[PDB]
């Protein structure tokens, strides 16, 4: 049994590996590269879609599933499993993808083709494929995430993909792996443990009601998928001492994942089930609204405050954020509230150097709406939780980081006892 790497290798997305035993061909995960890294995904795969077997997504985002149409595009008409929620997200993901995409490398015949061949498959079931045996486990990183459990010619391998911060509320606690001949296993927050979650809460708090108090706004960048979503049921297990004012998700795309969710209860953590059972959705704090199109997007940057306001891109990259940003950075009253990393050398970076001015959108304005990064509302596994997951474990091989970050990891695991490396793309890891 090998694993061989054919995306996230020293960088974090592209997200693709093929498990080749049993004289089968397994692809785990299949996703896009995104930002410096976009054009890549009009780049061969460096494998033969067409002598793939089958393919297992640990997850819905799109740098897990963004190729999966390119891998149909290109020849392969094998099955496709996943949890039923990633299988509901990935028709919202994708089909937003193919609408809002500069440089298509796939059209929307291979997304319907991709959707088509997908099939259910949840944690605790037991896919078998030759000799091979292949299983989900709980991941806690998003609605149906999954880390992928291979056993097969007397080894185990266990790919991660995407470990969740279990401080959080709203997910379940990720599972711990099972002991494995290899794991191959993320480590985006190789170098860091994030701030403890609840102390977030309260300062997220604090701030919300201090800028709401004096009738500010609370402009919030966020990832429409599932960050969107958890801000909300925070806004909802806390809204009674918030003062009132309009919340508004201004992301269509958030509107549409935000209405799947009732449909996922069971995806969700004990707590968050809970409240679905008293039949109440904890997704809706008093005074939400969703904000479908531009002309009431950009009115909100000339109405006055007090109010809450969500919306992407979740990295400054662009969106109806940027025009948020341009007219109410100038403000003193108002509050920056950065609930997800930002890129460095991005224009999230520029405004927390905290410099006097920021150029958005053409156009040079003055920074005096007061900033913050609640950095402990991230959605990845800290270094803390990274090692916990990790603990005896023989043998790791690092993707899905920066290469300092995956060092980082990988020099505490080496120091603990543990076999560990970088993986390398197209370079084949036995098992
Ligand atoms: O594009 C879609 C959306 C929903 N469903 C199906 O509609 C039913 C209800 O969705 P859900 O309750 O499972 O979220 C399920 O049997 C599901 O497979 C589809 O086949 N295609
Ligand atoms: O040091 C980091 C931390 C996060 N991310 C990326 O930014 C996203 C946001 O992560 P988070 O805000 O949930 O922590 C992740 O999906 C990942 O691709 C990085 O590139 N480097
Ligand atoms: O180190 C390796 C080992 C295997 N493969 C890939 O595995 C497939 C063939 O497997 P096999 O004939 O080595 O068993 C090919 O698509 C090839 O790209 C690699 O890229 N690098
Ligand atoms: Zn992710
Ligand atoms: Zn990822």
């Amino acid at each position: 049994m090998r694993i061989v790497p054919f995306g996230a290798a020293r960088e974090v997305t592209g997200s693709a590996h093929l498990l080749l035993a049993g004289g089968r061909r397994v692809l785990l995960d299949c996703g896009m590269f995104q930002g410096k890294e976009e054009a890549r995904n009009h780049a061969p795969f460096g494998f033969d879609p067409k002598e793939v077997d089958a393919v297992l997504l640990t997850h819905a985002h799109l740098d897990h599933v963004g190729r999966l149409p390119k891998l149909f595009r290109e020849g392969y008409r094998g099955p496709v499993y996943a949890t039923r929620a990633t299988v509901l997200l990935m028709e919202i993901v994708l089909e937003d993808a193919l609408k809002v995409m500069d440089e298509p490398f796939f059209g929307p015949e291979d997304v319907e083709e991709a959707l088509g061949h997908l099939r259910p498959l949840e944690y605790g079931e037991w896919l078998r494929l030759g000799a091979l045996s292949l299983a989900f486990g709980q991941a806690g990183h998003l609605p149906g995430s999954a880390f992928v459990v291979a056993q097969g010619e007397g080894r185990t391998l266990v790919y991660s993909g995407d470990l969740g911060n279990r401080e959080k509320d709203v997910l379940p606690d990720p599972s711990l792996p099972p002991l494995a001949d290899l794991v191959l296993a993320e480590g985006t927050y190789g170098d860091r443990p994030h701030r403890p979650y609840r102390e977030t809460v309260r300062e997220f708090l604090e701030i919300l009601e201090k800028t709401l108090s004096q009738g500010g706004k609370v402009l919030i960048p966020t990832f429409a998928v599932e960050r969107a979503q958890e801000i909300l049921y925070v806004l909802y297990t806390h809204g009674h001492r918030l003062p009132r004012a309009p919340i508004y998700l201004d992301s269509p795309m958030a509107g549409r994942v935000l209405s799947l969710y009732p449909r996922l209860v069971r995806y969700f953590s004990e707590e968050v089930q809970a409240h679905f059972l008293q039949g109440k959705n904890p997704f809706r704090p008093a005074g939400l609204e969703v904000v479908e199109h531009t002309e009431a997007s950009k009115a909100l940057n000339r109405a006055p405050g007090p109010m809450v306001v969500l919306a992407g891109s979740g990295m400054l990259a662009g969106g109806r954020i940027l025009h948020h940003l341009k007219h109410g950075l100038s403000d003193p009253r108002n509050a920056l509230v950065f609930v997800g990393y930002q890129p460095q050398g991005g224009l999230g970076a520029e405004i927390i150097a905290r410099p006097p001015a920021v150029r958005i959108l053409g156009e040079e304005v003055p920074l005096r709406a007061s900033v913050h990064t609640l950095g402990g509302f991230s959605g990845h596994a800290g270094q803390d939780e990274l090692l916990d997951w990790l603990q005896g474990e023989p043998r790791v091989v690092l993707v899905h980081g920066e290469e300092e970050k995956l060092l980082a990891l990988g020099k505490l695991l080496a120091l603990r006892g543990q076999e560990v490396s970088l993986a390398r793309f197209g370079e084949g890891v036995p098992v």
